Parts: structure tokens; sequence; C-alpha cells
């Protein structure tokens, strides 16, 4: 199984300037009950985004996605290439923009969180997948984080 987890704007942009115009506890809580225990799979720039505190992520296998053959991520697993990553029964992918498209062709499920902010697409943004007419999914109620902004969650599956 390889699931793809992320968080949007109704643009469609996840990340904006190395890091994400957002911050909403309740999707972080929703991330790790998601992801815990199983590989994780981030791109370089997104293992930056990380804070030197919290990386590697606790309780999972920490993979990162690079083509430069000496860097250097304490705590992670560094690889250059996908297929590298997916030696376990359960794989998310975590981020960000340019690793999301390159895992989706391997993906069966995307646990996406749509944010209600209205978030212009610029130059520069990294932005969600565009998925095709095989995802299958469930939208889901509003919800108000406490953050003040609106989210809701897709559960995306196709066999
Ligand atoms: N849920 C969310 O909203 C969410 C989740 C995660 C991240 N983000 C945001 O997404 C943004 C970053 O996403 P990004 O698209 O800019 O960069 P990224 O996808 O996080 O990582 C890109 C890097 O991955 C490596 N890479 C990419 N394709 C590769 C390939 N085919 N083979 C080997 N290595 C490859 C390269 O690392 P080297 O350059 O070292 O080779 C490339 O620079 C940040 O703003 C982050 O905050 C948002
Ligand atoms: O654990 C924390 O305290 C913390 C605070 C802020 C941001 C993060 C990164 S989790 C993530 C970011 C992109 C893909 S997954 C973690
Ligand atoms: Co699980």
């Amino acid at each position: 199984m390889v699931g793809l987890i992320w968080a949007q704007a109704t643009s469609g942009v996840i990340g904006r300037g190395g890091d994400i115009p957002w911050r909403l506890p309740e999707d972080q809580a929703h991330f790790r009950e998601i992801t815990m225990g199983h590989t994780i799979v981030m791109g370089r720039r997104t293992w930056d985004s990380l804070p030197a505190k919290v990386r590697p992520l606790p309780g999972r296998r920490n993979v990162v996605l690079s083509r430069q053959a000496d860097f250097m991520a304490s705590g992670a697993e560094v690889v250059g290439s996908l297929e590298e990553a997916l030696t376990s029964p359960e794989t998310w992918v975590i981020g960000g923009g340019q690793v999301y498209a390159l895992a989706l062709p391997y993906a069966t499920r995307c646990e996406v969180t749509e944010v209600d902010i209205g978030l212009p697409r610029e130059a520069g943004d990294a932005l969600a997948p565009v998925l095709d007419e095989t995802w299958r999914g469930e939208t889901g109620e509003w919800r108000f984080s406490r953050s003040g902004l609106r989210y809701r969650l897709y559960s995306y599956h196709r066999s």
C-alpha cells in the first residue's frame, strides 16, 4: 500500500517559500495517526522544512528522496529513487509537490485535508497532484479548526 497524505488550500496550493501558509493542530494529529509506525517518504526540501528538534518523526521509518549522493539526513534514510523506499506493507508519502507527483502512479490512497483558505496560486508554489478518474473519493464534512480555518478530509482510493 502506497498512500499520499497532504493538506491543500482550495486553490490546490500545498506550500510556499519552503513552508506551509497555515497550521492546523487537528491535521497534525490526523497525520501522526495515519503515518505512525509506517514508512514515511519525503523530498529533500520537505525534510529541510522540518525543524531539527522534531526530525526524524518518531516511530516511523523516515526516508528522504535526494539526488545528492552525499546528502546527510541525521536520523533518516536518504535514497536516490522512490522504489528504494517501498520495502514495507504501508508507505506514506508526506511531501512535497515533486515527490507527490513522482509517487502518484504507485499510490492507492490519498488522504487529503482541504483547508478553506483563499490562497491564489503564485509562481514558485508547491501544488497538490491532479487526481484523474480512477480515483474514488469521499468528500468529508467541513470541520472547524481551533486555528479558525475550516477544513475537511477527502479520503481517495483506487484499486
Ligand atoms: N501537506 C502539505 O501541505 C505539505 C506536506 C509536505 C510538504 N509541503 C510543502 O511542499 C514544499 C516542498 O515541496 P517541493 O516540491 O518544493 O520539494 P520536495 O518535493 O519536498 O523535495 C524535492 C526534492 O526531492 C528530490 N527529488 C525530487 N524528485 C526526485 C527524483 N525523481 N529522484 C530523486 N530525488 C528527487 C530533490 O532533492 P535534491 O534537490 O536534494 O536532489 C528535490 O529537490 C514545501 O513548501 C513544504 O512545506 C506541504
Ligand atoms: O512536530 C512538530 O512540533 C512540528 C511543528 C511544525 C511542523 C512540523 C512538520 S510535520 C510535516 C511537515 C511537512 C510534511 S510533514 C512538525
Ligand atoms: Co497505520
